[PDB]
Parts: structure tokens; C-alpha cells; sequence
């Protein structure tokens, strides 16, 4: 599912990651649109043979089970499939365990690059929220 700006922000809501740690919605909004284009679906082998799932981008290495990431921990106790469906909920249930493990949104290099220290409010212009 390719998610609308509005949409993927009343979902992110419902499933309490407004303020999840101190983050603000729009900052989530950012994240998803540079880790993903907004799509649940989006794959990304890194070189280290770990490979990053859904709206979010996380990664097989520490959150989730592929069954092909060597050394691996699954400390969302998932399979990392469960993180492409077009309910958020698995991903969104793993975001908090990885915000919540000590750097923030600094888990999200892309969040970092390109949202941190930004006016993220502009991802949630118009939205019912
Ligand atoms: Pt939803
Ligand atoms: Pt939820
Ligand atoms: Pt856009």
C-alpha cells in the first residue's frame, strides 16, 4: 500500500506514535516519506546482508526475522514480512521498541539526514488530525 500524507498521519495517531517519546507526528511523517516514498512494500538490502522492511525501513540485523540475516537478533519478535502489510500496527509496535532503545529517531539514519532540525510540522499541513 503507497500511503497518503493525511492517511499515513491518522494511522500513525491511532496507533500512539504522536509525541511516542517525545516525537511529534510530523517527524514519523518525514521518516516514512525518506525511509519508504510512503510505501509499506519497500525493500532494501544493505551490504551487511541485513535487509531494511516497510513504511519505516527497519532492519532484519536486531528487530525482526527473515530467516537470511546471519547473527541476527528478532527483538520485536516478528517476521520481518509482517512489516510490508498494509495495516501499520507490527511496524508501528517495533518503532517504539527501537525509539525507545536509547538514540531516539537517530535509529533512522534518514530521519537524521533530512528531518532532524527541520519544520517536520510541514508534513502534517491540511491533515484531520
Ligand atoms: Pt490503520
Ligand atoms: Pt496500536
Ligand atoms: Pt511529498
Amino acid at each position: 500500500k503507497v500511503f497518503g500524507r493525511c492517511e499515513l498521519a491518522a494511522a500513525m495517531k491511532r496507533h500512539g506514535l504522536d509525541n511516542y517519546r517525545g516525537y511529534s507526528l510530523g517527524n514519523w511523517v518525514c521518516a516514512a516519506k525518506f525511509e519508504s516514498n510512503f510505501n509499506t512494500q519497500a525493500t532494501n538490502r544493505n551490504t551487511d546482508g541485513s535487509t531494511d522492511y516497510g513504511i519505516l525501513q527497519i532492519n532484519s540485523r536486531w528487530w525482526c526475522n527473515d530467516g537470511r540475516t546471519p547473527g541476527s537478533r528478532n527483538l520485536c519478535n516478528i517476521p520481518c514480512s509482517a512489516l510490508l502489510s498494509s495495516d501499520i500496527t507490527a511496524s508501528v509496535n517495533c518503532a517504539k521498541k527501537i525509539v525507545s532503545d536509547g538514540n531516539g529517531m537517530n535509529a533512522w539514519v534518514a530521519w537524521r539526514n533530512r528531518c532532524k532540525g527541520t519544520d517536520v510540522q510541514a508534513w502534517i499541513r491540511g491533515c484531520r488530525l
